[PDB]
DNA sequence: TTGAGGCATTAACATTTGTTAACGACGATA
DNA sequence: TATCGTCGTTAACAAATGTTAATGCCTCAA
């Protein structure tokens, strides 16, 4: 991304250098809140939360470049108790204290409307996901995530559309759609395969019937068409 | 309250006078997609979406002062095809064509951080609402949506916390929670009355054991503490 | 006064999803 | 080569929710 690269070197010009993280690491966590601004530049991460009884919940994924904030700008108070876990083999993110971003960004606007728009991307994405997940129950919740992972981690192949993901177990899908037991998620997929909407090939899932997932996740498909038109056009 | 007070003037001091709306009026709709930046000053509205199937979905509610984006501040394209229906007897707001917001907000950067912070309040809200609705299915969805209603529009009476709202018909909560048929939402609420949680008096809902809702809407309760603490304190 | 329409409640029944358990396939370790 | 643990399936039963229909309470309009 062009804007993300211009922002990259705008930080290094002010003493902000990249930290390196490895898989299973938490850049921040729900238990020791620090209000930072994370400019995830490279790597795949997931924003999670754990209930008081230990229930895991994957709220979404983040693929660099992108911006995540654990606290508000003006008040600098916590925005919420979440964990940003690194699921890729290794990730590179510029961690900057929230206090400094104010002054850094008051002296330059073109980088402000960049971080602002990523936030607009965040909002629209959250509502679209909430829209498709709340209507068709859990069936559509699985279908929704599979549509997101296809539009971001997918690519055309002869067998079907491959999803370039590792450590994508059954529980990880359930965590990302509200299912708690790995047997319920496998039961929904058993029929998605019997309806040949998807298929399993070694190390990955393959999507054959994209239009099926679209019906059970229209607003999400719409969001990719409106927010990430690049990735969207590569699958139609 | 105050950060939006000096904001309201900063708009009409540059040629943005307020337009007025009445009940059931749509400020922006999904079929006519036009990118504005609405600043709901006074009144209550609901952001809705209508599926090709004809299904209605209430994504959330908006109570002034607040900011609602219909397009991206850069590309000027629609963040999504939604409808902002006025459900109050009387609502005032300030519309800005999104192309005009850029200039208006690039010179005064104190009101820039204001709009940016409300965007963050939106993000956390969506992430929190998505967390609690996903764990406990529909039973929890109603407990969550209810909790939201008692903090924003709930005042204390000897009979409990009264949700001062018109309507709130069974179908309307179904749209907010994600249930299609009104008979089902009634089923759950018929149990919450038996469960000494809520009662229906004077054509309004009175909450008596909001802690029961906190257990089923933990992330949402945490959101009011960190984002709108004044609201949180009114009931704690 | 009667009669129409909407909202709330319940029923019953179908469908989905929650929950636990058992089986097998695979890898890893000694 | 045997054994332990992880994960993917399926079974079986329980709970929740989807779906439709019927009944009652209320307002409204003639």
């Amino acid at each position: 991304n062009a804007q993300a690269e211009e922002f990259k070197k705008y930080l290094e010009t002010n003493g902000i250098k990249p930290k390196q993280f490895h898989k299973k690491e938490l850049i921040f966590n729900q238990w020791d809140p620090q209000e930072y601004c994370i400019f995830l530049y490279d790597g795949i991460t997931k924003l999670t939360s754990i209930s008081e009884n230990g229930t895991i919940m994957n709220l979404q994924y983040y693929k660099g470049a992108f911006v995540i904030m654990s606290g508000f700008i003006d008040t600098e108070t916590s925005v919420g108790y979440y964990n940003l876990e690194v699921i890729s083999e290794q990730a590179t993110a510029y961690v900057i204290k929230i206090n400094e971003l104010k002054e850094l960004l008051s002296k330059n606007l073109t980088h402000f409307f960049y971080v602002f728009q990523t936030l607009q991307k965040q909002v629209s994405y959250s509502l679209a996901k909430f829209n498709d997940f709340s209507i068709n129950g859990k069936h559509g919740s699985i279908c929704g995530q599979l549509l997101i992972l296809t539009y971001v981690y997918g690519k055309e192949t002869p067998d079907g559309i491959k999803i370039t993901l590792d450590n994508l177990t059954m529980q990880e899908l359930g965590y990302s759609s509200g299912i708690a037991h790995s047997s319920a998620v496998s039961r929904i997929i058993s029929k998605l395969k019997q309806e040949k909407v998807i298929v399993y090939k070694n190390s990955c899932f393959y999507v054959q019937n994209l239009d099926y997932l679209k019906r059970y996740a229209p607003k999400l498909d719409e969001w990719f068409y409106l927010a990430c038109p690049a990735t969207w056009g590569k699958l139609n």
